DNA sequence: CCGACGTCGCATCAGC
DNA sequence: GCTGATGCGA
DNA sequence: GTCGG
């Protein structure tokens, strides 16, 4: 549905969401506003009153009132006020740097640090993550066209197999669902030698990160432990041509017996996950990102069931296997 | 009326 | 030094 | 902020 349908209202609610999260530190209000904007974004009619909107789940009394004011005046007094406020606008802005959350943003602004330039001048006050976030501030806000995702995947899948051909690696996220662009790259990795009961062998991830660094694909590291890496990567510049933006990439090592529950979950979408979770319950199973387990008559979860593919999961709950490209809901 | 609204791996702080 | 809490991201 | 026990 076109943005000119309710884009004004949805923009307003998203701006409210950001201020609750970044300034008020009210995470649940952030999500309430986000949810309201989602349901409205999907609504295929131009809203004519707060009352019409209130019928939608997640739209309550107060948002209904704001929509009334917005519809009559083309704005919202409280939002106009907070936009102008130097402190709040700065705090809100600083959070766009990866590694700077509401707490760090507040603290920086309290001591007079309000702009990227200010940050640039105060490196000593920034942790490693925050320095990398600042360094790639613009690149991190750019999206990744699917063609670049495919090129990136080519590299990841090639180098993983080169380290050990028994690794299994899957790029997940909306990309796996066939999205035309991505925000980052999420890689789930496993190996037969690693299960929930056997060796947690703590070099499986390191060896892969290392090789990806060795071929100069991974350029920076935000964080890295035995099961999860978050960092930065860049396609080699196809020659004589402009250099590609630096991209965010996550790589997680998952036990083999939990790998497919992991792929399912990190492929999404979120709404699909929710519904699949519903259905599974109805069939007497509880599914999370790690395992699927039978529920007994009084609701006691038994042991995790063997899962050797995504479709195993669907089969446990009597659902026809659905392609990632059809998992919007 | 009033608590729930994922959860968790990693980096870093707070405290002992 | 260690343990647990907190910030952050996803 | 919204929902629901
Ligand atoms: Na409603
Ligand atoms: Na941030
Ligand atoms: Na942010
Ligand atoms: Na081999």
């Amino acid at each position: 549905p076109q943005e000119t349908l309710n884009g004004g209202i949805t923009d307003m609610l998203t701006e409210l969401a950001n201020f609750e999260k970044n300034v008020s530190q009210a995470i649940h209000k952030y999500n309430a506003y986000r949810k309201a904007a989602s349901v409205i974004a999907k609504y295929p009619h131009k809203i004519k009153s707060g009352a019409e909107a209130k019928k939608l789940p997640g739209v309550g009394t107060k948002i209904a009132e704001k929509i009334d004011e917005f519809l009559a005046t083309g704005k919202l007094r409280k939002l106009e006020k907070i936009r102008q406020d130097d402190t709040s606008s700065s705090i809100n802005f600083l959070t766009r740097v990866s590694g700077i959350g509401p707490s760090a943003a507040r603290k920086f602004v309290d001591e007079g640090i309000k702009t990227l330039e200010d940050l640039r001048k105060n490196e000593d006050k920034l942790n490693h993550h925050q320095r990398i976030g600042l360094k790639y501030f613009g690149d991190f806000e750019k999206r990744i066209p699917r063609e670049e995702m495919l090129q990136m995947q080519d590299i990841v899948l090639n180098e993983v197999k080169k380290v050990d051909s028994e690794y299994i690696a899957t790029v997940c996220g909306s990309f796996r669902r066939g999205a035309e662009s991505s925000g980052d790259m999420d890689v789930l990795l496993t190996h037969p030698s690693f299960t929930s009961e056997s060796t947690k062998q703590p070099k499986l991830l390191h060896q892969v990160v290392e090789q990806l660094q060795k071929v100069h694909f991974i350029t920076d590291t935000l964080s890295k432990g035995e099961t999860k890496f978050m960092g930065v990567c860049q396609l080699p510049s196809k020659n004589d041509e402009k250099e590609y933006p630096h991209r965010r990439i996550d790589i997680r090592l998952i036990p083999k017996d939990q790998y497919y529950c992991g792929v399912l979950y990190f492929t999404g979408s979120d709404i699909f996950n929710k519904n699949m979770k519903a259905h599974a319950l109805e069939k007497g199973f509880t599914i999370n990102e790690y395992t699927i387990r039978p529920l007994g008559v009084t609701g006691v979860a038994g042991e995790p069931l063997p899962v050797d593919s995504e479709k195993d999961i669907f089969d446990y709950i009597q659902w026809k296997y659905r392609e990632p490209k059809d998992r919007s809901e």
